[PDB]
């Protein structure tokens, strides 16, 4: 027997996670059956912290919970209702743990946009009708910090669409100070930002389709504007509209259009900000101190740091976040060095220069933890593989004393690690994601002994010995004087002498990685396992984690190299001779659907067919923060030329040579139906036949249970047919 | 060689028309090459009336012309820009024929909604920004009759969406009196009518899709309201806002929601109106006289005639129009008699009863002309075939003296006639549409001698002897004690002993006729001629021209009998044994996409596959005037039950048994994309795979040159594949 489509769609073979949240420097919470336990890492003893039956009469299905850091209250999120990618609304009840009662006085209102405890104690900040509210005690009246909030226009403590998706990667635009004194929050004015309008159809009952209106800046459109504020949460008059002290931006930003692009507190009275120019090659960091006499905030022009690039844009998707030392007089931050590799730079608050505390022909991925002794960072250094991911520690007193904590823990089973440290970094969890089965283990920082194995998925391991799994090959090939990685999913019993049909699975977007050591059970597993199809991927130019020379190659050039390298990557898989070069296909979502579409439109004749799911078809239709970061402005002085030269529509003719399946969700707020509807029109105009499928009311994920099954079923038929 | 798809899509074999407009009782205008001639029917001589080169320096491509009845001016329509089905906007220049100059003073404004001469002389009424304007002389200032016009809200002299499509079948809501004294006009208030909102995507250039908003009453929603007015076009103060004398409705109408449903002038000072209840089983005619002393209008309660039905709705799609005798004291009107057959009733203005001047088991189609001696009517009496159409005359002095003027003119070539009479009915054109090649001939009423053959399409006839045409069989079958007509397009050399694959071509709507004697060169021609496929059609219950017993069968029952009869019709075609009963398909547009969808969802297992093009999926989504005319109100007291029991969505499951192609234009204002999008969602919910195709910016006709070709190409592959 074999890994079938239903196996994938019905999820018959489960991967197991181990999901914990650290509540102290030695205690974390795990959920079990329905009980919330608390595992003491020190001894190993675990205690029922909350019992499955504690909420049987609660009367509502509970979507999420949040426990106040001081263990005194638990937040109960129910009535969840997704909005965009990270945003949603909900209702909230607070339960008193000291007692055993749900607070009925001054409750958090229905339809709340965001909720959060202070990092210490049990204060609540919560946004509602676009306005911030603070609650020092669960049962007491709430101090309404903001008054200006207005639907689709003013955003207080929450991001508008473009800031949510493309900048902060969350819905929440607020930030407590490390002890809970100050509530930093940002403000978004969307007044002159244009609306995207699309239909929502709803239940068959709904007689007129709703029109959905979203402030969405397409490329070169009018952006939102931001203002930043800080509030003292202590001095809160039960009888005066609280004073929000605005920090303004540097004057190098205030000349032109800008985005606030990071908010990191350093100390109890020192906050750092990072600003980005609308042209995203120039960033500025500010450090703002609290002047205890004036109640104001002061950002010294001598404490400013500038980050800029000449070969492309600043950061991977934004500038990295700083990691301040206990005192808050120095920080660590990832930057690309002179050779273009993202490493750790050591900064003194008021010194313009930094010191690199790593270098190499590889990249730091992220700074994970910082003690007085150690900085922990994840990097793809080990075995020189960029698809890999490991935990290291560097000695703060000695920059040449680097230990790899994970490299050797299980060499064969484990090459992709992520880490979760406890408060003050006493203990850490290591998550292994491949190439073997996921493996979750606990560790103490002190001497690095492996206390316990929390999850090894042996349960699944048993189940899979009965199933003909595909194998995964990860390797590289040299194109110029650069090595480019690829990965194949090989059908079980892979006979290198036969000729297999290949499916080129595509993303390709700037700073992507589709070739890694991760263990996945997805659609490709089924395509190899059962249909004996090689599903390949290739991280050519534009892609991440291999230094700026590669990643910035597509600067102001989207839809060129990344596209051509994908074709090349296919030519080469044919030169390996286990590939039926008359049955090569291509497929992709989001950016990858664009690249898929661009490829079929190239008339390279390498490819028989392709599926583009929710593709971008023309950069001008995509949002500004993303598009511009790579292409600049679409005016004839900036880059309007490459904008006009890189559409799927102009390659319409060549589709005559291919079989094409274009699939789009009608209620995609992210890559709007328009992109796909302009392609279809284009093809129809030049008399190209193709295949289409819309998905009513689906968004960019086409992720509803039934549509997920439908789309994948539909694509399989398409692929099968295409390949006989 | 054979009739191929391209032959149909590139229109290589042309049918020729003969398009003339009568300007007198003996002269008509024909266009030739680019010259407008005038053929005198009296002698036969023809003269250049306007020369092809008269407008070479005109500077604009001329979409249409209109010549004033008194030969003095010609109206020049250019910059045409389609709106809905009949509606559009344009610009207009007026050219003086007496002289040779384009009037430059007081020109008709850009973006005019409607324009028309008075029936006599050369006055102009023209609607613009929703308001009426009169012009007694081309060069003189225009008297603005209305002031209340407002976009999407107030319609003066033009119909709103639902009145255009479903009532008057034109854009123009105005009516001159027979000599040009009075301008009758209607007014539409759409204030509380709900909007349909859909996207338009436009040229690739357009960066945000436009949202299109249209006042559109779905079933049971708030209807537009109407008021009627008459103006004296002579007494027009170059210094006073002209007085519009409102006629109001009967009081039997004013109790509830109503529509104005006909406007026929009787004499120079007597206008007739017809009113319809929102429940469309009750009509009332009014006759309104001009009181020369009061300047008012008076509709005598004794001159009212009531039209109503108990077994269904009044009229075929509306009540028929009256035909008033010279004096205006009697009129002729078509009504169904006691046995349910539409015949001519003779009415005296103030007498409640009428006299039937025809009876039979067949129907009058329309009253074409009326003299002091004769009434001319078209009917399907000849050979007892309802798919036929003939010209007859009845003697006004003797109701038993009926002559058929066409029946015998060419029995084999000619069984479908239409007629165009000259002023006072001195001469007429006969248009033969099948079953042979279209034949256009001229005739004098006086003794009925056939002056000349104007067009015989012998040019095409030559061309087609070289091509393997399909033959067409029209016949009937008995189901209960009723005979139901069907037609087959049979592949050339049709061997009755073989087993052919059949495609059931569906419309099926209330009062439809898909089985007739007409000669067509369409898609079916290609399917039979080249793919040797039988393309059948069948007019079962609900269908027109065979009396109320059949047509009213579906009253309050849409999506039942008409649907079941179509399945039946296919069972029976299998019993004829030349049909491969494992390769039967079904297809349909508009209503027929609905019926096609209902059938596949019936699980009758007769049908392998089907194509539904722009179907209705649920009656509550279609406009009110149509839907209600057949189903009543969708409230639980009226008919909400049949409404909820007749959706395509509830048959979702059964689609498992079929192969389905659903095709819809995104910018369909008539059957909104919602209808299709609710189907696709329904199918995806029960995990049925199917095939889809949207058409960017196309409407209900998918009729742009490139989309037309694309859709039909696409459906062919589908059909071919479905049939191997
Ligand atoms: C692994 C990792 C870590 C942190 C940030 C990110 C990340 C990923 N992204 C992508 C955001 C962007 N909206 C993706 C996107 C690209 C398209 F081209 C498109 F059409 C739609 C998209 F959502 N931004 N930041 C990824
Ligand atoms: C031959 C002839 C003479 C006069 C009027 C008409 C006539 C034809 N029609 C059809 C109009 C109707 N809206 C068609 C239609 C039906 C549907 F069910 C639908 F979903 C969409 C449509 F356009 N109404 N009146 C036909």
């Amino acid at each position: 027997k074999t890994y079938t489509l239903t196996d994938y769609l019905k999820n018959t073979y489960r991967l197991k996670l181990y999901s914990l949240r650290w509540i102290s420097d030695h205690e974390y919470l795990y959920k079990q059956e329905n009980n919330i336990l608390v595992f003491n890492a020190e001894y190993g003893n675990s205690s029922v912290f909350l019992e499955n039956s504690t909420f049987d009469e609660f009367g509502h299905s509970i979507n999420d919970y949040s426990i106040s850091p001081d263990g005194q209250f638990i937040l109960l999120e129910y009535n969840y209702v997704k909005q965009w990618r990270h945003s949603y609304t909900a209702s909230y009840d607070i339960y008193d743990l000291n007692k055993r009662q749900l607070i009925t006085e001054e409750r958090i209102p229905n339809n709340t946009q965001w909720v959060t405890w202070s990092p210490v104690g049990h204060k609540l900040a919560y946004v509602w009708n676009n306005d911030i509210y603070v609650k020092i005690e669960p049962n007491l009246p709430s101090y309404r910090i903001t008054w200006t909030g207005k639907e689709d226009i003013i955003y207080n403590g929450i991001t508008d669409w473009v800031y949510e998706e493309e900048v902060f990667s969350a819905y929440s635009a607020l930030w407590w100070s490390p002890n809970g004194t100050f509530l930093a929050y940002a403000q978004f004015n969307d007044t002159e930002v244009p609306l995207i309008e699309y239909s929502f159809y709803s239940d068959e009952s709904l007689q007129y389709p709703k029109t959905v209106r979203v402030p969405y800046p397409k490329a070169g459109a009018v952006n939102p504007t931001v203002k930043f504020f800080v509030v003292n949460t202590d001095s809160l008059s039960s009888v005066t509209n609280a004073t929000s002290i605005q920090i303004t931006a540097p004057a190098s930003m205030l000349i032109g259009d800008h985005y606030l692009c990071d908010v990191t507190w350093a100390t109890q009275e020192r906050i750092s900000l990072q600003w980005l120019r609308r042209i995203q090659n120039y960033s500025v960091m500010d450090i703002c101190d609290y002047d205890e006499s004036s109640g104001r905030w002061n950002c010294l022009v001598a404490r400013q740091h500038i980050e800029m690039s000449t070969t492309g844009w600043v950061g991977r998707f934004r500038p990295s976040e700083p990691h301040f030392t206990l005192d808050g007089n120095s920080f660590y931050k990832i930057i690309s060095n002179e050779e273009g590799y993202r490493h750790i730079c050591y900064f003194q608050i008021d010194k313009k220069d930094c010191t690199f505390i790593t270098k190499g022909t590889w990249e730091v991925i992220g700074i994970e933890a910082l003690t007085s002794d150690y900085l922990y960072y994840i990097s793809n250094e080990y075995k020189g593989m960029p698809g890999g991911r490991n935990l290291y520690k560097i000695q703060l007193s000695d920059y040449t004393k680097v230990t790899c904590l994970s490299c050797e823990l299980n060499p064969e089973r484990c090459q992709y690690y992520s880490v979760s440290f406890s408060k003050e970094a006493k203990y850490y969890q290591l998550r292994c994601s491949g190439p073997g089965l996921p493996l979750y283990t606990l560790h103490s920082s002190v001497n690095d002994k492996g206390l316990r194995v929390l999850e090894d998925n042996s349960a699944l391991d048993k189940m899979l010995q009965n199933v003909q799994m595909p194998s995964k090959k990860l390797d590289f090939i040299i194109l110029n004087e650069t090595k480019f990685w690829y990965q194949m999913i090989l059908p079980p019993h892979f006979d290198k002498s036969k000729k297999y049909p290949l499916l080129l699975d595509v993303y390709a977007g700037p700073c992507s990685q589709k070739a890694d050591t991760v263990f996945r059970l997805n659609w490709a597993t089924y395509l190899a396992s059962t249909e004996n199809i090689i599903v390949a991927s290739f991280d050519g130019r534009g892609s991440g984690y291999q230094g700026d020379k590669i990643m910035h190659a597509i600067n102001r050039r989207l839809g060129t190299f990344e596209v051509e390298d994908q074709i090349e990557a296919a030519r080469q898989f044919s030169k390996m001779g286990f590939v039926d070069n008359k049955r090569i296909a291509i497929w992709g979502w989001s950016y990858g659907g664009y690249v898929t579409s661009m490829v079929l439109g190239s008339g390279s004749g390498v490819f028989k067919c392709g599926i583009a799911v929710a593709p971008v078809s023309r950069w001008e239709y995509y949002d500004s923060v993303y598009t511009e970061r790579y292409m600049g402005l679409p005016t004839p002085e900036d880059n309007l030329d490459h904008y006009r030269n890189s559409t799927v529509m102009s390659r319409a003719e060549n589709f005559k040579q291919v079989e094409y399946l274009l699939i789009h969700g009608t209620a995609d707020d992210n890559v709007h139906f328009q992109q796909s509807a302009q392609i279809s029109k284009a093809l129809v105009d030049v008399g190209v036949d193709f295949q289409a499928m819309w998905y009513t009311d689906e968004d960019h994920g086409i992720a509803s249970s039934t549509a997920h099954q439908h789309i994948y079923t539909h694509m399989s038929h398409f692929i099968k047919q295409c390949f006989s």
